[PDB]
């Protein structure tokens, strides 16, 4: 979570990165472990050391309604964004493409990357 992630980020030394993790979407432990290099260094993780220190701390440890799905990966500040652009039933968010994701408002990476990831899940699913 948000003030989790703080501390977690507190107990490896990388609490400088909190504010640019967080403003680009990084911002719940829960989901930062599909987190890339490319997009550490996108929101500001620059010291290869730090990156490599981050992601190997990270190895150690049927909806029926577009709104609980988006409950489940508390990305559910978008349901009205997905509801005005027609992504109003599982079987079309399923169909969604990452610029799909970003041309309804999805803008910070962080989210963009968790919506993706969990659509593979949901288009296995149905």
């Amino acid at each position: 979570g948000s003030e989790f992630m703080g501390a977690w980020l507190r107990a490896i030394g990388l609490e400088r990165y909190e504010e640019g993790l967080v403003h680009n979407g990084w911002d719940d432990l829960e989901f930062l472990s599909d987190i890339t290099e490319e997009d550490l260094e996108e929101a500001g993780v620059q010291d290869p050391a730090h990156k490599r220190l981050l992601l190997d701390t990270l190895q150690l440890s049927p909806f029926r309604t577009v709104s609980e799905w988006l409950e489940s990966i508390k990305m559910q500040q978008y349901t009205e964004h997905f509801m005005v652009a027609g992504y109003t039933a599982i079987e079309k968010v399923v169909q969604m493409s990452n610029e799909d994701i970003k041309r309804i408002g999805v803008r910070l990476p962080g989210h963009q990357k968790r919506i993706a990831y969990s659509l593979l899940g949901l288009k296995d699913q149905v």
